[PDB]
């Protein structure tokens, strides 16, 4: 089968090595039970990771054949960047938007660290996923697209790791009685996936809807709901050339990395684009979430200006439709797949090419904020003798035929029982 | 024709009288001219209107054959209360949203004062939107679905008028001719128009770019984008029964109109709602706006909160695209048309009925907001042994043939030029 | 679990016993191995049925501890009505439909057996569909709706069953073995899934897409393919009162069981409705099957030919899009799933309600026939001064800005490179 | 203005001059009310035209200042090929569909025509479609897509020339009575546009609809409805290239002209393609057409069926709600407008380039046809151990917490009165 339920002794197994007690833990216990296993670890500008080469250090430490940091940064933030280009989001709340960030880090983590295992002829994967969420089956999928061959294992869902290994306290304990002065971090009141594009908070606590964002302590911007923090007002411009984010408050970079580390600063010390949202998983069910991407809010709110001021209706129509549906086959882990690449590739080339230009907005506390200028040489937009009131009276006429054949539908709507009463008398009323 | 290019003579005109240099120079013109004007205002909550008794009034002192005050509040309310069910809003800009309250208004105003001429036995329509935007064809259709038999004559357009009375100058000087110690109100820097439901700024200043809200004075809510206004942080409650929001702060309403002005009070407090959007007329021809809505706002947040603890993902994809959809039919002035009052219906009955619960949440500075509590007595949403680690490595397995088929369209992809690469080696790249 | 995966020795479990060598053996089977089988039977109105009577009977010779006949023609033609109604159809082929006759049966099926085994305290059931299609995941969700206590269990995939009774020579020996003369029939090169909507063949020899109509013997209409069976054109009409199919060739029939076994005499006489599809299983796999439905073809013709006469563009547009996703989630089981009664309800209400009419048509050969008469009283068609010449220009002039915003954008992607050459010279070129 | 309402006197006027009554006076009439008449053809394959260097000599004999012949031909077929790969067609009934030849003639006249025209120096243009239908705007954006500077004068829509030359008779006699020997040509009882993709017939008799296609005598195939004339039953193959029909019975062409005329000589010896459309006008009122498209219906079903074989349904469904979209879009003469060409575009690459192989079928009468065997090297469709029972069992098991939800909610319709009753009893029903 493809996946094996449990421990391949004497084989190779590749495991994504974020570090901490989960992955530590279980490649001591798979080099115990006589698997060879092997680390990687994706180098993905965690705001809340300050030393990445330490890693894979840690893992050799605990018996790893060998250990590697894979560099996933730059494609991390190129998807990134095609994701605001397509406005592919489609977990909104009363217009706040989650970003799909974890889902673009899936997608890069996925392909690059399979990838990376088949150079060193590694033929079996494994991450730290539960069976109840969407990770495990993004990471499936991304895995095998990669890797025909590939196998997976996950000792964290064998049930001989887990009878040995339960919880937090038997695998630091377990860490101990394999010669290790482990010691275990201070645990938060909910778990987090991070990465440049945005960290995202939810389990323990925060699945209490009665939690709130007060119990996070965010790590990519400031606590603006807690009136104690002082937040000046700042403005901030964002240029665009041709879709693509080229510079922050008039300086350009020199790659898109540093831009996006830099948006991610001028978003953060006001906590810009944080959401609390509850969405649908895959295997449909719900899960509550509260997320973080201060440098993706900043620059979806100046690409979506521009493009109000530079597109036709149909053509926004179809954006916001193809984004929709995108972001939800980016969630469940299709971003390669042909019905996305269809209507991400479309949206680059026909909306993103023509947005050139820069927004002007003043950031205050979360997401208030305020629009002070927009500019583009591409704008349709237009403050300032083509048509006269007489050609207006026209096209208003050219109407009637239509309008009669509305009026009848209303009347035969009424008629039919559907309506209370048509619109001969005032407003149309469907029947209660 | 429809549509009288010269004043009928002798006849008798129906004009909507909001009251206003414009609609008052009309009337004296237009009796002047040997018409035979009425007048009909609408008494739409207008939270910049102190007294509208004394409306009809001026219209009768200005020579109208007769003078009226429909009231339109509750049919409004009811309208607004439908757009808030549907998410019948299509205009947003990195998510905020403009809550269609202009066409709310029309679709209402339209229909009802033109049915009141009806009863009057009048014929002849006229009102003041110009032959450049959205409300003269507004009002043109419902009208005319109204009354078969209208015709509609604007002096506003008529070469003869504008030949007499010019601008505003003219127009005033025109009243003091007339005998009318007339006195013009003082000028703003952008038009508006109001009703319960929002207030919509635009024109003049509004239509440069770089003019921002901070030339506006709001008149449904606080300026909160100035710092130095005092906005005291403030937990609200919004809940609903069946999808009808029935109470705030726990305290239930006497009827929807007062609901609703209590839901403005406590938006207003905030400046809840405030966007600023470029979009699209139904001319084709972009037009800029600032717009006011704190009770639409207060209303809009809470419902699809609620609706993301109740719906499935299929259904919620279908409530965000039937009510785009339904947002710009609104927009186009095509509320009551079948295309518009299928989604409509449909969205109010399957998905609307089942909201019912109560959204707790704390509002600080304009959009900058936090969720508290979620509470619903349908919610599927559930903190809490329905399905084991190998049910899921079944589901997970399933997904294999359609994963090499994938694979297969990457590799074919590669193949044609289309990719750079697939995903052999990482990350597929769409050929540049 | 929900799935028993072997024998519940003891209990009761009822099959949907359709008579045949697999349900006919594994009631023997369950008997014999100590669970006690309860059999029930479909009434679909199979155009192959010709005794369903001797089907209960059959079931009690064979050791059932009772057995039932639930008629469902009733409710199986009142929901491909409302298929018809909106146009729940989603695979076709160069405009050619499936009319998802076996998934408007299996909604029928399996919820009217499921209710009818919950009357006599049966809690777990079982049919003979394969872990391989569509049928067994659409029995599933449509029983558990009807029974949140239901158990599944299918002995044709009970590991024990298989290695006892492989195929039909083993089953057909068990039955000898058993004490029954039994004789099994002529085994077809495909299977079979009819019921009174239509006919679907697809396995055996039709998996391979060498294989044509021509190994096909239509059991619901005649082989029009074959150049020696005569058909004599026809001359047919089809009436339709509010949506709702009411007579056919003038004559009205006391139920609308009798009225679509009468469209299916019409339609089968020339074969009307056959297709050869290769579709998308639920399971992201493909199958091919070739499909009769001579009755709902017929009466989809003339839906759509009146909904074309009768119905505005935009309430088309939303008939097909609507309908095609409903199509879908029909074929997926999810016929009463909230996303598909908002979309069926909307339909039925606002599209089907004004579709009052009649078509007249001459049938021939297969999906060979033409249109000869369209009568309503609700056609907004017209072959009939509302609009003049001047009107039209200035409707037409109200475009130039929009074109102007298109030309301009052509130029652009002309720059950018998107396309060779913009409108300038002559055609558009998207570069290659 | 654009449009200019009376003859420009001495100014150089470009007509389309197709050759017959209307162009012919509308020559001598220009020329003889004092402006400089241009013609120019447009060389469209048409198939009832054999003698298209005749056309140009006729305007120069009836005045023109000169006379040019403009081959579109290679131009149409490519667009017609791209609506293929699209499925552009948004008119169908039944599924019966119309190709949209007319649109696609449309947009290369328009352009290619008033390019030619900018070449010598002409700036105004006219052409004989009505101020009632579609081609008088789909020709005013093509040509002012092209020509910025353009401006419309349509004799046939000037007051003065209508006074003058009413209907044909006054025309034949004004030709005679400038000195030409004039014979007009008999008259059919419908009106047709025809080009190499298709031939549209409407108008005159074809306005009722209880005329039939009886009354058409069809250009481009033979009487398939009449049972006296004889068609033998005939095979076809139909092969492509990276979705570009390149074969027809197993011959290559030297160009898609070739092929295009091959294709359309097969279809029509059987009439395939033909239908009945009533449809929406851009102007919202209805109109009636009989259409023939025999090679692009060959093409669409051999292109569908193998697009069938080849994509997911995610892709297919995008396919199908794209190509409506793009149908109507290239109806109201938006083909070459942004929201139209990231439509297309998306669809020929990712769509289309996967479409390789080779469809098999019978043609018999009219759309009466078999599939007879289907071959890509591309195909997902396999007749032929990668998933067990145990996974799907899994898989099934995954669908409980939604079932439940969905099974609450038919709880809760009932409930509110939405539905009669739910699943518990059986087949759930909505309230009547
Ligand atoms: N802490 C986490 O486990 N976050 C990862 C999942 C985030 C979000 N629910 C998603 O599926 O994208
Ligand atoms: N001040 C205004 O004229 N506002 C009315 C129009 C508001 C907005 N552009 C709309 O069309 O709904
Ligand atoms: N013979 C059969 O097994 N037919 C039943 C399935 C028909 C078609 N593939 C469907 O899923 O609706
Ligand atoms: N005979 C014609 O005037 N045909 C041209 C129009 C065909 C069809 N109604 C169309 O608009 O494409
Ligand atoms: N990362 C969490 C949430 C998810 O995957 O959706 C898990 O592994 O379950
Ligand atoms: N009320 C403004 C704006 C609009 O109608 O869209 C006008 O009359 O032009
Ligand atoms: N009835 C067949 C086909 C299907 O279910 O889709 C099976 O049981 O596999
Ligand atoms: N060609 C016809 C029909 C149409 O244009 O739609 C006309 O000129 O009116």
């Amino acid at each position: 089968t493809t996946i094996l339920k449990h421990l391949p002794v004497g084989q190779r197994i590749g495991i994504a090595f974020s570090g901490g007690l989960d992955t530590s833990a279980a490649l001591l216990w798979m080099r115990q039970k006589g698997a060879v296993p092997y680390a990687y670890t994706a180098n993905l500008g965690q705001p809340d990771e300050e030393d990445y080469d330490a890693i894979p250090r840690r893992a050799m430490e605990y018996g790893a054949e060998n250990a590697r940091l894979i560099d996933c940064r730059k494609q991390l933030v190129a998807e990134g960047i095609a994701a605001i280009q397509c406005g592919a989001f489609h977990n909104t709340t009363g217009g706040l938007t989650y970003f799909n960030t974890t889902p673009l880090g899936r997608a890069v983590t996925g392909t690059m660290l399979v990838a990376a295992m088949k150079e060193d002829g590694v033929n079996i994967w494994g991450d730290g996923s539960t069976y109840k969420g969407n990770d495990i089956e993004r990471f499936y999928r991304y895995g095998l697209l990669t890797n025909a061959e590939l196998q997976i294992y996950k000792p964290w869902l064998d049930t001989d790791f887990i009878d040995e290994l339960g919880g937090r306290h038997e695998m630091s304990e377990f860490m101990i009685a394999c010669g290790f002065d482990y010691k275990m971090s201070v645990e938060k009141a909910y778990s987090t996936d991070s990465n440049m594009l945005g960290a995202t908070h939810e389990a323990k606590d925060l699945e209490y809807l009665n939690s709130s964002v007060k119990i996070v302590n965010p790590i990519m911007g400031v606590k603006f709901w807690d009136e104690s923090v002082k937040i000046p007002a700042e403005e901030v411009t964002v240029r665009f050339e041709q879709g693509h984010p080229v510079a922050l408050n008039g300086k350009t970079f020199s790659d898109d990395v540093e831009m996006m580390l830099e948006a991610n600063r001028i978003g953060g010390r006001h906590g810009l684009g944080m959401s609390d949202q509850i969405e649908n998983r895959i295997i449909e069910a719900k899960s509550r979430g509260i997320y973080e991407a201060p440098g993706m809010a900043l620059l979806h709110i100046a690409y979506e200006r521009l493009l109000t001021g530079i597109h036709n209706e149909d053509t926004i129509e179809q954006y916001h439709a193809h984004g929709r549906q995108l972001g939800r086959l980016l969630y469940q882990g299709r971003w390669f797949d042909s019905q996305a690449l269809m209507l991400r590739d479309s949206l680059q080339r026909w909306v993103a090419s023509q947005i050139t230009g820069e927004v002007t907005l003043e950031l205050r506390r979360g997401n208030d904020y305020s629009i002070l200028n927009t500019v583009s040489e591409n704008l349709t937009y237009k403050p300032e003798s083509v048509f006269s009131p007489d050609d207006r009276i026209g096209q208003l006429t050219m109407r009637n035929l239509d309008i009669t054949d509305t009026r009848e539908k209303l009347f035969g709507y009424a008629k039919t029982g559907l309506l209370s009463s048509s619109a001969a008398s005032g407003v149309p009323q469907v029947e209660n």
